[PDB]
């Protein structure tokens, strides 16, 4: 018998991240969130990187990961220094990428089943621009 089971729920999958919005499933995510083959961290209080520090990556930290993923959307951007030196200690692999190299990276290690943290951040808050 399959000894995964009691309460596992329904697998989410991840369908399209354009950079700005992320459709996961059927669920619309227009900020920051952590996804790991364990349960959706919807709460990451961090849609710029401007504010990224191992201090609200501790969640993170705490969860122990072996590669995180961070999709910076369409605007990419690289974590400060300081993050990095928090991961090449643990031996943490941060990778920085776009929301879409991300979930095609993220695809690849979630068929290997190593601890993989998706960090997703859609740079796409805002609304109807200036044109009416």
């Amino acid at each position: 018998m399959p000894l995964n089971q009691e309460h596992p729920d329904y697998t989410y999958a991840l369908r399209a991240a354009d950079g700005r919005h992320a459709k996961v499933n059927e669920q619309i995510l227009q900020q920051s969130f952590i996804l790991m083959p364990d349960e959706l961290v919807e709460h990451w209080p961090v849609p710029s990187l401007g504010q990224l520090q191992p201090a609200h990556m501790d969640a993170v930290l705490a969860l122990n990961p072996a590669v995180i993923l961070l999709g910076t959307g369409e605007r990419q951007q690289f974590p400060s220094t300081d993050v990095l030196a928090a991961c090449l200690t643990r031996g943490i692999g941060l990778e920085a990428m776009t929301n879409a190299a991300a979930a095609r990276t993220y695809n690849v290690l979630a068929s290997e089943g190593r601890r993989v943290a998706l960090a997703m951040i859609v740079g796409g808050l805002e609304h109807h621009h200036h044109h009416h």
